[PDB]
């Protein structure tokens, strides 16, 4: 009864392995891991403390291809197969999706020890924005940075911004080659060209100030284009490989951040610290509660983060608003009547107050954000094993949880006819969001305690957006002026493009063109150029 007989042949077997032709070693190095993860998945499927894991053929890659291309379709299939909790493998990671209001509650209100937003995002954002801020710092510092940024975003701030944002829109109509309203009465624009430029011009002028706005009329603008391109989903897998767009990214980050510090330091040494923009505001108020101040570099990187995050959400949203209204002249007609009423047929200048008396305009933003959430997925890295309540599931640490409020936005269950663009579903309900009950404060002010609203455009919980009022102000002024100046429609046989999900921001697949006409061909925008 000898067992060695075989253990010898284990050893012999290993030696015949090392000596196979390289033709076959490569083959074996491919077939053996392939077979291994198919065996592992069938085995994983028997654990009852695990959400179902979407089956996948290629290891490591996982379901990345279909997830990246059509994530909402991927969610609906996996939801029909396995229900509202499931996992799937994604470019090296396991994502545990939790669909629906309960998923919102499980992830957005997760405990600070269970999940980390900075662990999921810092690789994507820190090379773009800079160091020491946002996701390159502990959550407590985040909460106080949001407290600083919010302080420049007050109602009195927004009254200053409305005329500046409006001056910027008119100047863009006057001077941009896509309009030139003093020279042409009709034209064709790509909204994916016009809207990003309008967003940065209005955002720069109002948040950063006139100096920073002015710099975008020079070769400097290309640095924002550079810094923009470093903000790419393959920052999320290959974040610092030594290619050149990784360098123009880091150069633009250094160069842009340098410009803000120059202005900051020049204001402190001229004592020229007013209340004109977010730069004055962060200068006067950026000391943490433990007494540490933000450095001028940390302040500037927080500005890059503000402008950059606002840039992509806002520009995509005004692009969808225009594309949706391009086939709804009835809605343009209704929005134009409200403009005429609230503003005495133009004999009243637009103020932040009159903006709040325009519920149908605000309903259009509301509705566009329901059909086109700019972020289809939000993530956390799981730090501690989490038991999914009223199940037997344990999400072990090292997984990621993925919440997707914009998927629920498109469910007939929660929005009758969810795929119709209908601003009237928000009749007497035009608030950008509503704290439907009890509130909580995480460091940056009282926000809703529950995050179980099926309309959750701005998320909830500690990582909840603080830009919604700024975005409504900016989009509000922009669309008010658009509506009062132009009608617009599609070229023959064109309609609303489908969303290009691969940028992770749900942009219209460009080119997305509209044809605009002047409501008053003979009208002239003033000022010099
Ligand atoms: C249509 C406009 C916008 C939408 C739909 C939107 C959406 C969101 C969402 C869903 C989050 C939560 C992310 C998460 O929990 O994983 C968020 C966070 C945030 N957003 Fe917005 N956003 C918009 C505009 C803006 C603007 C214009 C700004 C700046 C002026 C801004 C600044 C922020 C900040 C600072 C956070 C904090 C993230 C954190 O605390 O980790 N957002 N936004
Ligand atoms: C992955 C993350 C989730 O949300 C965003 C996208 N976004 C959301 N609203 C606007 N942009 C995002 C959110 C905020 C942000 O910038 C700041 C600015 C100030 C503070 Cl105090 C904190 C952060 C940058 C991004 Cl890129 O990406």
């Amino acid at each position: 009864s000898i067992v060695g007989e075989a253990l010898e042949y284990v050893n012999i077997g290993l030696s015949h392995f090392l000596a196979l032709p390289l033709a076959q070693r490569i083959s074996l190095i491919i077939i053996i891991p392939f077979i291994y993860n198919i065996v592992w998945q069938l085995l994983y499927s028997l654990r009852k403390d695990r959400p179902p894991l979407v089956f996948y053929w290629i290891p490591w890659v996982g379901s990345a291809v279909v997830y990246g291309m059509k994530p909402y379709e991927f969610f609906e299939e996996c939801q029909k197969k396995y229900g509202d909790i499931f996992s799937f493998v994604l470019l090296g990671r396991v994502m545990t999706v939790y669909l629906g209001p309960k998923g919102h509650e499980f992830v957005f209100n997760a405990k600070l020890a269970d999940v980390s937003a900075e662990a999921a995002y810092a690789h994507l954002t820190t090379p773009v924005f800079g160091k020491g801020v946002i996701y390159d710092c502990p959550n407590s510092r985040l909460m106080e940075q949001k407290k600083f940024v919010k302080g420049a975003l007050t109602k009195e701030a927004f009254k200053s911004y409305v005329p500046l944002i409006a001056e910027e829109v008119y100047k863009y109509f006057r001077d941009s080659k896509n309009f030139r309203l003093n020279e042409r009465t009709t034209g064709t624009i790509d909204v994916m060209v016009t809207q990003p430029e309008m967003t940065i011009f209005t955002a720069s002028r109002s948040l950063l100030g006139k100096e920073m706005r002015a710099k975008l009329d020079t070769d400097f603008a290309y640095l924002y284009s550079d810094l923009d391109k470093g903000f790419t989903p393959i920052n999320f897998v290959f974040p610092n490989l030594p290619l050149e767009h990784y360098r123009k990214r880091d150069h633009a980050q250094k160069a842009i951040s340098g410009t803000y510090m120059s202005l900051i330091k020049e204001r402190r040494k001229n004592n020229d610290i007013q209340d004109r923009d977010l730069i004055d505001s962060l200068m006067k108020n950026s000391t943490y509660k433990d007494g540490v101040k933000m450095t001028d570099q940390e302040i500037a990187n927080l500005l890059i983060g503000v402008l950059m995050g606002g840039q992509h959400t806002s520009a995509a949203t005004s692009a969808w608003i225009l594309l949706h209204l391009a086939e709804r002249p009835d809605v343009q007609q209704e929005l134009y009547e409200e403009q005429m009423r609230v503003l005495d047929g133009g004999k009243k200048e637009l103020t932040y107050d009159l903006l709040q008396e325009m519920p149908l305009l605000n309903q259009t933003i509301k509705e566009t954000l329901r059909m086109h959430h700019p972020l289809h997925s939000l993530f956390r890295k799981v730090m501690k094993d989490m038991h999914v309540p009223n199940t037997s599931y344990v999400i072990p640490a090292g997984y990621h949880v993925l919440v997707s409020p914009g998927y629920t936005h498109l469910r007939d269950e929660y929005f009758p006819n969810a795929h119709q663009f209908n601003i009237h579903r928000w009749n007497n309900d035009s608030a950008s969001s509503y704290s439907v009950g009890e509130e909580v404060d995480y460091g940056f002010g009282a926000i809703s305690k529950g995050v179980s609203s099926p309309y959750l455009p701005f998320g909830g919980g500690r990582h909840r957006c603080i830009g919604e009022h700024f975005a409504y102000c900016q989009l509000g002024v922009l669309m008010s002026i658009f509506i009062r100046t132009l009608k617009w429609h599609y070229p023959e046989g064109k309609t609303v493009p489908p969303p290009d999900f691969t940028s992770m921001v749900t942009l219209p697949t460009g080119p997305a063109k509209i044809i605009w006409e002047k409501r008053n061909p003979e009208q002239k925008i003033g000022g010099r150029h």
